[PDB]
């Protein structure tokens, strides 16, 4: 779908701007997270480092929703989600080849989004740091 970009991608020229900031709800998240699924499939898609981009300007010229809810734990390798209800976990499934030796383009572990709706009730990134979140 969109995320297949053959060669020449295009976006086709669908006019959607600044559309009335509406307030993200926990459940604009979940919802969010399957309505990008049933339009192509995020998951499994290795994020490579500009696509994270698209997608939180992919949401400005569409949704309008700022980016103040995309978020994750700081520190390299593994990344859960900070925001509740954004069942998307950043996980690197590639083999750590950390064989030094060619000096090219730096062949770092890159990560891919990997999709578990099942987040909507259950809460790991709260057992890992919840201290971050101030709630009572």
């Amino acid at each position: 779908a969109w995320l297949e970009a053959q060669e020449e991608e295009e976006v086709g020229f669908p006019v959607t701007p600044q559309v009335p900031l509406r307030p993200m709800t926990y459940k604009a998240a979940v919802d969010l997270s399957h309505f990008l699924k049933e339009k192509g499939g995020l998951e499994g898609l290795i994020h490579s480092q500009r696509r994270q981009d698209i997608l939180d300007l992919w949401i400005y010229h569409t949704q309008g929703y700022f980016p103040d809810w995309q978020n994750y734990t700081p520190g390299p390798g593994i990344r859960y989600p900070l925001t509740f209800g954004w069942c998307y976990k950043l996980v690197p499934v590639e083999p750590e080849k950390l064989e030094e030796a060619n000096k090219d383009d730096p062949e770092r572990e890159v990560l891919e989004w990997r999709f578990d709706s099942r987040l909507a009730f259950h809460h790991m990134a709260r057992e890992l740091h919840p201290e971050y979140f101030k709630n009572a």
